[PDB]
This record gives C-alpha cells, sequence and structure tokens, in this order.
C-alpha cells in the first residue's frame, strides 16, 4: 500500500539489492539502492561468508536475528539453507544464552509487551500491533525459561525463537505470527538490580490481578483476530501452566508446549525405542526425574498409548513412577501431591529411596526420563545402574539448555557401552566409543512437534485442541523414522529434514482433525497432502510490480 | 493509524467541527478547523435547514449523497432522523433518475468498477479497495436497472443506494460494505453516443468471456475477504440472473434481490391481505402480469407457503397463472417457456386471452400482481374488472420507478371504491375518496427484506442461503403488522419504523439459521435478540482519543 | 508521494476520470474509478452544463468552491474558461453574501484558524498546515469585510477568495498559498447569538493581547516558511490596518490590500481618465467621500504621481479634500484628525459644508471618489452637481459589495448624460442611454493589482514592499489600456484579459524591483518577461507516472 523508502525500512517488504530495476523505478526506489541488481542466492552467499568468520554463538545469533529485522525473506532463506547448523544458534541452547543477556544485546524490540500496569487497557495495546490477520500467538510470562528459571521480560527471546520455527519448519506465514510477553514482575533478584532490565522493576504479582490480566489478554487477542486464533503457552510456571491449560483449552484454541508438545515428542522417542527393543508391554517400568509440566504431560500421553494397545488406564498408570525434588512420589509422603500427580503416586515400595540412584536400583525401571531442569542429576552411577539392570536401557535427558541436561550423550553411550537408547533436549554431536562404534543421538525437543501441529490446527480452523491430537502427532513423527536411521541410534528423523517432517505431521494431523469432526474449514479438501503443501509460505522473493496491462 | 489532515479527508473519520478540542490537539487538527466545537445535533440542524430550501429531488439527492463522501457518521445520522421522507430521494424513485444522469452529476466515484477489459486481472482490482474486512457486496452489471432497462455503468447508483440501506436500516457497518459494478458494455444506444458516459463504449459482451469474468470476480472477492462473504446480485438481466443464482448459490454465500428479496416482500404482503380477507385456500387464484425474475421468485415462494399449509406442490402451482409480453403462459404456445416457467404453464383455457384484461375476465383471479416493469398495464378496465369479480380484490403494482408502475394508488382505490388491498413498489401518498375515507397504501419493496436478512446471514456466518430463509423473513415481516395498521390499509409495517422492523427480521432469521444448522458462528448465543442488538453499527460519533493513563 | 485512494481524496492530486490507464494501474487506482478515461475538456463541459441549470449566485458559489475541495486542477481550469462571468460568483459581490452566511453553508474548512485562545501556541498551529513551502499568506481578523462590517470568523471567505485569484489571475502556485483567519472575537451582536457561528463567542479583544497574537503570528509564519514570505493583510479595521502596516512593512515582506492595493487601482483609473480629459495638473481638485484606509491610500498615491510630474508634495496635497462621517476635514474641527489625515486637512473654506452635495458645490471638485463603505451617498443631486460643474466629471464609487456602492453605473451615466468617466468596485453591466449610446463601466477593484504585484515580489525574493511598487503597478496597469477601449468608457483593461494583464504587471514590477536593488533572487534574469512566464503555474494536468526506463 506504500511506495518509496518505507518499502526498504519494512523488513517484511525489503529486498535489498534484489529489487529488480522495474520494481525500483515503478516503486520510487531508483537511486536509493546501489546500481547492482542482486539475486537471493548472492545475498545468501554474502551471509554464509560473514558467518564463517564469526567465532561465538551469541555473536552469530545477534547477526542472523538482526537479519530478520532487515530482510524477512532473506532471513528464512538463510535458515532454510542449513537449518541443522543454525538451529543451535537461533534456538536451544543459544537462545537461552541470549535471553539471559537480552537487556545487554537489545537493539530493536520484537513482539507485543503487556504488563500488569496495563490492566484495563490491554485491548488498545493489541490494537497497536501492525498486522491485521494474526493466526498464531506464542506467549510467555518468563517465569520458567527452559531450565534457566525466572528471567522476566528477558524471556521474550523464547517466543520469538519459537515463532521463527513456525515459519522455517512448517511454512506458517510470519506476518500472521505474534510473539507476546506478559510482564507482571520478576522474582529474579539479579534482574531487579540490573539497569538494563527491560521489564517492570517489581516482584511477580501473584494475586488475582495476574489471572485477570491473562483473561483480559485472551479476550483482547480473540476479540481482534478471531476466537480460533491459535494461542501457544510457553514457559509459564508449573502452577499457572496447568490451570491456564485447564481453564482455557475448552473456551479458546490453545495448548501448552511444555506440557503437551514435549509430551508428544517424548512419546515419539519411546515408540521408536520400542521398535528396536520389543519389550513386552507388561514389563514396562518408567521412572521420571521430576514430576511437573513435562513429566505429567509425558506420563498422560504414555498412558493413552498403552490404553489403545490393550492395558487399562489403571494398569498403565501403575507402570509409571515419579521422583521430584523431595523424593519418590508415594502415598502419604510429607511433600504435597496434587490432582495431576495422584494417578502416578503409588504405595511406598519395600524401602523408600533417598536419591535417584536408589530409586533406580529399587524400582529397576526400564526407562529413565530426565525432566527436572536442574543439571546433571543422571550421575555416572545412575547410568551404570541402568546398564546393569537392563540390556538396552532407555535414557532421556530432556532439560534445556545443555548445562541443565541430566547427562551428556558421551556419558550415556560410554557408561552403557553403546547399549542404551539416548535422546536429549539440547544438541550433542555423534559419539565414538573406544571400540570404534559411532552413535548419533536424537534430539527429543518439541520443535519436532509444535510447527506441524500448529500448521494443521490453523489450516483446519480447529476450535479446540484435544490431547489425542498430540498422540496422533507423536505417531506421525515416529512413522517417518526409516529403519536405517534407527540403526545409527536415531530415535527421531534427521533434524536436517525437519521441514518435510513437519509438513508430513501437519498432513496426518489435518486428516485426523477432519476424520474426528474437529476441523471447521469448508469445504473439506479431498486430498489433504495437496491442501497443506499449497498453503505453505515460501522464502523466495515475490514480485512487487503493479499489474500493468493494455486494454483491448 | 493516521493523524492530521488525512483524518478530515476521509469521510469515515471526518467529524467536522464535532472534533473535540482534545482530539484536535492530540491528532494534529488544531487550526485546521474553526474554533467552534459543534455537536452532531447542530450539524443535523444545518442539514435540515438547507434541505428545506431545496426544490427538486435530484438536487436533494446530490446534496445528501455528497455528505456520505464528507462525513459518513453525519450522513447516517441524517437518514436516521427521518428515513421516511428521505427514502424517496436516496432510494426509489429518485435513485432511478440519478442513474439515468449519473454521468452528468458525477463528482466522486463510489464502489469498485470491474470491466471486461480487466479480465485476467480482477484480483489486482479487488486488492485496490482500501477496506480490509468486507462482509457484504452488492453487485450489478446494470442491464436491468429497476424498470428502466440497460444503463450500463450508470447503474452503479443502485448498489450504492442498496448498501446505504444496509446500514441505515440494519446497522451493518459501512466499512464492511462494497458496491460493485461489472462493466462489459451496454446495448443502450443513447449512452454509447453520450460523451459523459462512464463505461466502456461497446455493446454488451454476451459470450463466454462474460461468464468467465463473473467467475473471476466471485473468486477474487472470496479469496481476499472469505468464502462466506455475502454477495447480493442486483439488477442483472433475466437470463443471467437465474443462471448465476443457480450456479453460485451452492458454492458461495449469495442471493439475488430481484428474485428472492422481492419474492419475500410480495409474499409478506399477501399474507397480510389474507389476514383481512380470510379466503379459503382452495379458492385462491393468482395472476401475474409478467413472468420473469420477480414473478418466478414470488410464485415459488407462494407455493412453499401453500404447501406448508396443506396443499401439495402440484395443486398449489395450479392456482398460479402468468401473462407476459407474448400473452398467457399456456402449454404449446409459440413463445418460449423455460424450465422455471413450466410449473406455472397450464393447459390453454376455454378461450385464449389476448390482453391482460381478457385474462382477468377469463381466469377470474382473486389476486393480481404487476411485475412487468413496462408502465401502466393495469388499466382502468383491468382494475374495474377485478372489483366486479372480487369483493376485496388484491392488486399489487410492484414495478419501479413510479412511471413504470402498473397503476397508482389513486387509481386502485378509486376504481374499486376502497374495496381493494393495494401495494406498490414505489411510494404513493395517502388517498382520500370523495366519500371521505382515507387509504394509506403500503410499499412492497425489497428494502423491507434484504437489510434484515443480510444482517442475520453475516452475524451467523452462514455459508449458503436457502429459499426457506426468505420464507421465514416473509413471515417475520408480516408478524410485526399490528391489526390497527392493517385497518388503515397497510399490508406492511410503517416505513418510519424500518430500523426496528429490520432488526426484528434479523433476530427471527438468526434464530432460524441456528435452529436449522445453517449458522456457523460459535459459540451459539443463548439470547439471539441481545446478540443482534449489541452488534448494530450506530451513527453516534466515537471518541478518537488515544488511550492515555498513568502507570501505578 | 502517496499511492492509492489517498491520491483521490486529496484535491491537489485528484484528477477524477482524467487519470490515465497507466496512471491508475501504476498508482493502485484500477477499479476505484469508472472504466471511462476522460480529458479535462470533458470535465469542463460537465461543469458548464450543470452551472447553466442553476439559478442563484450563492448556489453557484457553493458548487464551484466545492470543486476546489475535490479537484484543484479542474477548479482553476473552470475559472480560466471564463473568468469574467465567474468573477462575480467567486469574488465580489457574491463572496460577501457567502461570508455573511458562511456558517449556514459550511461543508469543509479552508485555511488556518488562529484564535486568541491559542496565544502562546500559535507555532504548533502553523506546524499543522500540511504544505511545506508557503510563499503567500492572506490574513484577516474579519473586522472590516468589504463594506459589510464585522463578520468575525465568517470572514474567512475573503482570504479564500483572494488566494483563488492569486492563482487564477497570476499563476501563483496554489500549494504555496495560505489563507488565514485570526479570531479574537466579534462585536457583531447577531453572530454572537447564531448557533452556526464558527468563531469564539466573545466580543473582540482589543487589549495588548491582540497585538501579542498578531506578533506571535507573524513570527510563527516567518519562522517556518521564511522571512520573505509574502504576508497580505486584508479587511482589518481602520485603526489596526495602518498601525500593523507601519509596524511590519520594514521588518517583514508585507502590505495591506485595502490601503495600498485599492490605492494602486484607483490611481490607475485616474491616469486613464486624464488620458481622455487632458486637464491641466494645476486645475485638478479631488474630493474624497470618506477618509480611511482607501482614501488615505489613494490620496498618498495620487500625491506621489503629481510630485513625479512637477508639483511639490505640499501643493499636490492641497488639491485633495476629504469628507468623512462627521463632515469636511478642516483644521480645528471637533472630530478627530489623525497623523495620516493631517496633510489633507486644510483651512476651513468660506462656508462649512453640511452634506457631501454642499461640499461638491463649494469645493467644485473635478474628481469625486466614493470610499465610505456606507451605501448610496452619491445621490442624484451629487451627480447632477458634478455634471453642472464639470464637462467630463470623474466619478468613482469603490465600496463593495454592490449594495454598499456610492452609486450605480446606470445612475452615473444617465444623470451626467454620458459625460462622466465612471468606475466602481463591484461589477455593473453596460448602460444604454435613451439616445442609444452604450457605455461600458470599468471595475476599479484591487484584483487588477494584488495578483501581479504578489507574483513579482515572490519571484524576486523581495524583502520589503515600498509604496513606489504600487505606483509602478498603477502605471503598468494603465499602460495596457488601448485607445479603442478608452473610447468605450473603459478606464481599465477588459476583465476577460485579467490573466495577461496580471502577468504583464508582474513583469514590469520585477524589472522595477531589480532596477532599484529590491530583488534578491540570483542570478538576475536578463529577460524578465521570459523569467515570469516560465514560472507561472498552469491548470493543465501533469503526468503522475513514475520515471520508468530501460538500462543499457
Ligand atoms: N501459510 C499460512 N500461514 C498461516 N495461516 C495460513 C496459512 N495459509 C493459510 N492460512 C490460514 O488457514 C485458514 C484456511 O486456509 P484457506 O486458504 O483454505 O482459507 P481462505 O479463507 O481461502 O484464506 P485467507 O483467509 O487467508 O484469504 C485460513 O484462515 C488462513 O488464514
Ligand atoms: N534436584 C532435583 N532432583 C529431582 N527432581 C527435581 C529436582 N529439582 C527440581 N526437580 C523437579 O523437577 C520438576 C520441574 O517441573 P516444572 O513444571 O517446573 O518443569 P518441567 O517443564 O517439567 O521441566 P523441564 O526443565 O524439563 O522443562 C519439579 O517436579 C521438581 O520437583
Ligand atoms: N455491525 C456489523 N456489520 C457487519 N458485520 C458485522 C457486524 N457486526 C459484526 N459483524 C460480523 O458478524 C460476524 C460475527 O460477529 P461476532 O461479533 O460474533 O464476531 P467476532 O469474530 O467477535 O468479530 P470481528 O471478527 O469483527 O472482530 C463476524 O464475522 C463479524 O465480522
Ligand atoms: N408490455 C408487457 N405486457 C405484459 N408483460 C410484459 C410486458 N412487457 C414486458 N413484460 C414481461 O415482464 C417480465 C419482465 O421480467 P424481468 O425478469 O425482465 O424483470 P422483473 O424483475 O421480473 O420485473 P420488474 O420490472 O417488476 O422488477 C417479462 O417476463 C416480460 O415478458
Ligand atoms: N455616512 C457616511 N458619510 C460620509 N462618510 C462616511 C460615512 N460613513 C462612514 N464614512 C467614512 O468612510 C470611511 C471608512 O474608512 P475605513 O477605513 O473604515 O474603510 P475603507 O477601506 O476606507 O472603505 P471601503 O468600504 O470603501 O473599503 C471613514 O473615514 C468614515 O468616516
Ligand atoms: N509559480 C510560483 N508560485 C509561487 N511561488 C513561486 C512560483 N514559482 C516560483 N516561485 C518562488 O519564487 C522564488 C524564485 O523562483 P526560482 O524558480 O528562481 O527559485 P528556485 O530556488 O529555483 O525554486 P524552488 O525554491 O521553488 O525550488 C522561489 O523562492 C520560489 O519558491
Ligand atoms: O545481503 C544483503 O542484502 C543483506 C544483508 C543483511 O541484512 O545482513
Ligand atoms: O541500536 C542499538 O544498538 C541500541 C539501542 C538502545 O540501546 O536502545
Ligand atoms: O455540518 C457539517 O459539519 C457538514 C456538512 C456537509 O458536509 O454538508
Ligand atoms: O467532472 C468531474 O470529474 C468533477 C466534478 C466535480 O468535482 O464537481
Ligand atoms: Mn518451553
Ligand atoms: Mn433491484
Ligand atoms: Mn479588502
Amino acid at each position: 500500500k506504500e511506495k518509496g523508502k518505507p518499502l526498504m525500512l519494512n523488513p517484511r517488504t525489503n529486498k535489498g539489492m534484489a529489487f529488480t530495476l522495474q520494481e525500483r523505478q515503478m516503486l520510487g526506489l531508483q537511486g536509493l539502492l546501489p546500481p547492482k541488481i542482486e539475486t537471493q542466492d548472492i545475498q545468501a552467499l554474502r551471509f554464509h561468508r560473514n558467518l564463517k568468520k564469526m567465532t561465538s554463538p551469541l555473536e552469530k545469533y545477534i547477526y542472523i536475528m538482526g537479519i530478520q529485522e532487515r530482510n524477512e525473506k532473506l532471513f528464512y532463506r538463510i535458515l532454510q539453507d542449513d537449518i541443522e547448523s543454525l538451529m543451535p544458534i537461533v534456538y536451544t541452547p543459544t537462545v537461552g544464552l541470549a535471553c539471559s543477556q537480552y537487556g545487554h544485546i537489545f537493539r530493536r524490540p520484537k513482539g507485543l509487551f503487556i504488563s500488569i500496569s496495563d490492566r484495563g487497557h490491554v485491548r488498545s495495546i493489541v490494537d497497536n500491533w501492525p498486522e491485521n490477520h494474526v493466526k498464531a500467538v506464542v506467549v510467555t510470562d518468563g517465569e520458567r525459561i527452559l531450565g534457566l528459571g525466572d528471567l522476566g521480560v528477558y524471556g521474550m527471546g523464547i517466543p520469538v525463537g519459537k515463532l521463527c520455527l513456525y515459519t522455517a519448519c512448517a511454512g506458517i506465514r510470519p506476518d500472521r505470527c505474534l510473539p507476546v510477553c506478559i510482564d507482571v514482575g520478576t522474582d529474579n533478584i539479579a534482574l531487579l538490580k540490573d539497569p538494563f532490565y527491560m521489564g517492570l522493576y517489581q516482584k511477580r504479582d501473584r494475586t488475582q490481578q495476574y489471572d485477570d490480566l491473562i483473561d483480559e489478554f485472551m479476550k483482547a487477542i480473540t476479540d481482534r483476530y478471531g476466537r480460533n486464533t491459535l494461542i501457544q503457552f510457553e514457559d509459564f510456571g508449573n502452577h499457572n501452566a496447568f490451570r491456564f491449560l485447564r481453564k482455557y483449552r475448552e473456551k479458546y484454541c490453545t495448548f501448552n508446549d511444555d506440557i503437551q508438545g514435549t509430551a508428544a515428542v517424548a512419546l515419539a522417542g519411546l515408540l521408536a525405542a520400542q521398535k528396536v527393543i520389543s519389550k513386552p508391554i507388561s514389563e514396562h517400568k518408567i521412572l521420571f526425574l521430576g514430576a511437573g509440566e513435562a513429566a505429567l504431560g509425558i506420563a498422560n500421553l504414555i498412558v493413552m498409548s498403552m490404553v489403545e494397545n490393550g492395558l487399562s488406564e489403571q494398569e498403565a498408570q501403575k507402570k509409571i513412577w515419579m521422583f521430584d525434588k523431595y523424593g519418590l512420589l508415594v502415598k502419604g509422603r510429607k511433600a504435597k501431591i496434587d490432582s495431576y500427580q495422584e494417578p502416578f503416586t503409588h504405595s511406598a515400595p519395600e524401602s523408600i529411596p533417598d536419591t535417584f540412584e536408589d530409586a533406580v536400583n529399587i524400582l529397576k525401571p526400564s526407562t529413565i526420563i530426565g525432566v527436572a531442569g536442574a543439571g546433571r542429576l543422571f550421575t555416572p552411577d545412575v547410568i551404570r545402574a541402568m546398564a546393569s539392570i537392563n540390556e538396552r536401557p532407555v535414557i532421556f535427558a530432556l532439560s534445556n539448555p545443555t548445562a541443565q541436561a541430566e547427562c551428556t550423550a558421551e556419558e550415556a553411550y560410554t557408561l552403557t557401552e553403546g547399549r542404551c537408547l539416548f535422546a536429549s533436549g539440547s544438541p550433542f554431536g555423534p559419539v565414538k566409543l573406544t571400540d570404534g562404534r559411532v552413535f548419533t543421538p536424537g534430539q527429543g525437543n518439541n520443535v519436532y512437534i509444535f510447527p506441524g501441529v500448529a500448521l494443521a490446527v490453523i489450516l483446519c480452523n480447529t476450535r479446540h485442541i484435544s490431547d489425542s491430537v498430540f498422540l496422533e502427532a507423536a505417531k506421525a513423527l515416529t512413522s517417518q523414522l526409516t529403519d536405517e536411521e534407527l540403526a545409527q541410534g536415531r530415535l527421531y528423523p534427521p533434524l536436517a529434514n525437519i521441514q518435510e517432517v513437519s509438513i508430513n505431521i501437519a498432513i496426518k494431523v489435518t486428516e485426523y482433525l477432519y476424520a474426528n469432526k474437529m476441523a471447521f474449514r469448508y469445504p473439506e479438501p479431498e486430498d489433504k497432502a495437496k491442501y497443506v503443501k499449497e498453503r505453505t509460505w515460501r522464502s523466495e522473493y515475490d514480485s512487487l510490480l503493479p499489474d500493468v496491462y493494455e486494454w483491448p
């Protein structure tokens, strides 16, 4: 709708020297750009050339995330060129590093910021966002950033990172994505004394005003963009996460990535592992390190899988144990146990375990899943214990970023002598044992799930997301694992093919949504695969020339 | 999103001197307006003062229609002050006069113009319309403008007038209405030699390209604004009208005002008359003057009403006869008889009537409906014949504008000595007979129907409009007629109450759409009346002040 | 700059159907305009066709002034088609009728409004004017609108009308003109009780705050647009008029149209008259009816002319007598005599005249100039006296509008039996005496002067305007009168050629400014005629196409 300099200041439209000569002359850009007409290919080459000379990951993050604020098309072409090598820079673990330093590297803001001080005026803030057709929102309050804790407004880096993957992985239109940070204070003492902090200088408001603010936010967002606007909750504290999920899942189109997204990718990993172990469903014993968002989400999904495979909900729940910061969850312990943990809180065993290692030796689980976000809790002894108890132990260290991981791939594969099936939330390179064998660990991170599910739900005009949708996504993800890849130690499809893998999950989920009368997009497409592929946003430059033609 | 002079140049936001002091200072308008702060009441007074001094209707039309291009809010405020006295100026009959001279009084364009020369680039035309969220489109090709014939692009005045009533009558938001004119040429020889003509100087293109163009238009409109965008076809030629309705009613949210809207108001009138005559359903005999869009639409709607009241479709259709420009529609006549007319084409009677008067004296109908758009065909003899055959004859002269009317109120009431029940498409004032009795004729014009139906369909996110919707609208209109008003000779609710009547029809229709699973707006409101009334656009000025508040 | 709808909403850019196909497609207007591509000629025809059907002058004024708010280019094309017939509608007398009813016919505001309530914030008001390169300002406080009196903010019509002539007559760019109204209240009791009044409801502020405001205005205007911005004072009360001229003429580029502009046109008329009377400079006796802005302005210019032709300043002033509302101006009268009148206030004659007729018989003047703004004071007896005293009496009735004129053309020509040389401020058509002789009276209105002077001053970058500039404009106007036109009774060039006349005056004035080291535009052009003609704004449409071209 506008010509001249503004077309170059808006990263959404700016093509740099790729604007053709005719576009420049017709749009008032001639003279404002160097004479040279470039191609996106030359621009990509300039980027990779500069990236090569850079040393630190944070330096690289600043550079490429900056490109998103300069030339959006080029930004995604850059990710698309090699998503695997750029993932650790734009996503975990470096995104965690960027958040902890957000106030120090700040240059331009990204996303919508809503604070408790704006209560009563949230709608006018939403009306300030430039884009008029938002379809996907990723929101956080920064209380549980990865396993890093409370980073307040510095946590806005997470939503922006997630939304980049929406587009890079599933082809969801960037102009229809909206990262949101809800600022109600922070209990991080270091930030409250940091002069570069970008949020309110107050402790977190935990009164009803907090709930009222979230309510106002959900209403404002949907009032402007539609009741079926996808709203993904990310990195909210344990308490708030479940209650907001329960409270809104039936009234809005929403899901929690740390409860349901992580649950689905974990399940996909276990299904892949079972494909190589073939353990009798009755001999499965799962022990969780932690009992929060991820543990409960994963546990509930594992149970649904066992139920649709014979076992009763009750018998399935008995195969799952949890161990949190206070110890094993057993009936009558002094430490609390909420409604969600009840189903997995069993009667105290022969002896009560003091450490996690004791829990492993006493319960003798076949699977160990780390989701405590508290560092190396899967000690060498915990790993050796699992190797002596099981022929093929399954060890999952899902906490992010790297430093918070329960253990590394190198430790898991070595201490088990290449007999375990390992998956981690953050990346670890291939591991070569002294005997020459090479193991390539998979990354059990929800990035394999949310892009594809988000794409399907949006295309199908789904109103509410049921848990079964994530079970279906879990299956669609694992069903893409080729046997040759399992052999190498991969419990998930190669990260290099995350684009195709995400589109395939969306296709499967879209078919599931229509089959179960959960899709409201009319008419129903006959071929779901063609339907999804035709609607994916591409990073190639579009022509900005007005339609000129002679009249007959 | 903009300030300064532009706020005054856009009729949508321009308040004139009604901009408060704070708005002017905060939006950069101080000094661009006189110091005086006015109210809308004062602005309305200025208008009525000036209107009073004007003489000709066309002069008045140019003035008030011009206000819509200067101050939209004030425009509707003015219509709302006295819709009854302004209706004949902004709508029939004057709008017909305006179209005839459109090129002579042209000042500023309104609506979108799509020509056959634009085939292949229609989407680019649709992208030029400034509004982003259109919900209703009224389109014409100007081939059958009222009973005036082919006026080509001069016919754009009709869609503009219709959309004014959408808002003034049913409170549909103006910024969500789009008047469109499809220009593929004109057969009007006078216009092709007129130097002020606003369209292509060529005969009408009646080849497949025309159909292709309309196809491209329907697709471009829905691609930008949504598949459930209400598309009202207005004043298309007979052949094109039915085939476009049949072709699109199942694939788009569309209806034809001349076939379905007129059918509904006509039926509402008959239902009211029956309430005064109480004639045995078996003794009903309806004779149509004309057998096109209106005749066929009305006939089909009368048949549905009879079937839902006992009679079978077969026997109901036998009570309906039609007489067109070639004479009585009888089986085997030399003049064509298409698919739609077949059900009402009977076996030749005892003697074949030559004139309409012969048809009346031979068939002895109890009801006569004029929809020939060809002038005074209901001659004094025709009327006298009806008064001698029926105690209380029903005479409807629905052709517009006034000069095309089959007869006047004065003629109908006088020649039947006040025994008839009369309704006309164009307005006629009260009639006083030599014996002192005063008769107030009703106006059977679709304006009583499309505003209310359009509102309901838009609010309910209806995907397709069935004919039963118009049957329900017909019933909702007639159920608002108070017995006291029927006595006056009113077959329709007072035009002065058009606003309230349209909202009531909308409520009834929305209740019908939900009850028959035709509404897709979720969640379903419990109280449909409160649902409709809360969403009607109002002509009162809104505050344009930015949201300023302190941070606690 | 802009693209799309905005181009059509701004009268400056809007071309209506004259936008070419390429222009529409490249500027995003395709579909927003009827398919027809028109020329300005066709638009001009539409206008004249509509104007013919109209009856009253006020109705015509509203219509054409409304065009300035829709299509500026077309507006001036229309004036140019026939400036002589539209002059009385856009200018005197109709413009006076319009201002007296400005609040009743208001539709859109024009110009900048500065009120006493904005004292201290005048600059921010000036910063709200959209145009960035203003070169001419016409300002009024509405206290002396024509001979109509105090009309307050209703007087804005005058600065708007004057600027129209800046462009229509001298080709001064419209976007570089700014009409301004200074509102400090009004003493007009009728307006203070009018609900449609557009100004502050308070009597005029005659305190130092008024002077402050005017001073703040001059500084604000010059600060944003430049010290050489031409500021034309128009219709200020007698007291303020002189004091502001004297106070600012040496610090800013300013002049008063009622004092200096009127003076130059009157002088030009006298010079023409002398060309047909050849009366010995010694026997010249001028009697003024009134002794304010115009009389003092004219008197001083006449004096300069006589001095430059022999007579000393002292003896030239002796040939000038003035008669105001209290009687003849004689030394020692009870009525005040200010500094400006002193030079023309002589010793009481043998008998002190009581009426103007008595003043004529006693002083026996050869020239009579009416500038009292008080109606028909040149009674039949006054005129008869002049014809009896002189063979070829010179009678000037310069007050406006028509009703305030001292006498009509018909009155002057008949009562003097065609022997007088007449000129009036308002227009009067040809007069035919009973003997068959036809006399065409000239219009001594400053419109023959300010357009040309204004153009010259602007083009020359003149800093201050001396009284001698007006003397040269007076000579420049008169030197264009052909002998044949003198014969007809014309003291001024035909109004129909006002465009060429203004351009010629501008050329003579720029040559004068350069010759007298008053022009600062560098370099100095060698051919002033080519310099002026090349820079006049034209009403023909310009191409809005972006520069598109192929590269080698
Ligand atoms: N690439 C995309 N990224 C985000 N949302 C998308 C994307 N592609 C399509 N959609 C959304 O998915 C929904 C269904 O898509 P579809 O194209 O069938 O609908 P549409 O109404 O024709 O499109 P639109 O409303 O965008 O013009 C729409 O609401 C649309 O906004
Ligand atoms: N040192 C620890 N040893 C065992 N369990 C711990 C330890 N520290 C914390 N935990 C447990 O880890 C769980 C964290 O749950 P929470 O909902 O906060 O996050 P999460 O999303 O499940 O974890 P992740 O960091 O893997 O995303 C809690 O149940 C907590 O008791
Ligand atoms: N006054 C109106 N005129 C025209 N369309 C309307 C009007 N009011 C509401 N609508 C439309 O009716 C439909 C249902 O109304 P509702 O208010 O329930 O929807 P919404 O999604 O909350 O609104 P919106 O999409 O406008 O923000 C919407 O598509 C809306 O655009
Ligand atoms: N002079 C006539 N006498 C009888 N019938 C006529 C006469 N002239 C035209 N007709 C008929 O009137 C009908 C007009 O139908 P068409 O579809 O063109 O318009 P309509 O919308 O039905 O009429 P209206 O002008 O009332 O809106 C045709 O069937 C035509 O044969
Ligand atoms: N009734 C009257 N008879 C004679 N002189 C009058 C009469 N009424 C007013 N005057 C004089 O006319 C003069 C008006 O001067 P003022 O400065 O107000 O306006 P102006 O610009 O000179 O006049 P014009 O109306 O021609 O533009 C005053 O000198 C005043 O005394
Ligand atoms: N047609 C016009 N109407 C009003 N002002 C004009 C017009 N034409 C030229 N001017 C002004 O007259 C002055 C001298 O004219 P000239 O064209 O020599 O100047 P310039 O500095 O080259 O032009 P500019 O500053 O407009 O780019 C300038 O200040 C210019 O703004
Ligand atoms: O190569 C380019 O045109 C852009 C580079 C950047 O934004 O860093
Ligand atoms: O543009 C930058 O690098 C920083 C801006 C800021 O500190 O606000
Ligand atoms: O009264 C007003 O402010 C506007 C009047 C108009 O646009 O005609
Ligand atoms: O003829 C035109 O295009 C414009 C006419 C007007 O603005 O009145
Ligand atoms: Mn997370
Ligand atoms: Mn119609
Ligand atoms: Mn004046």
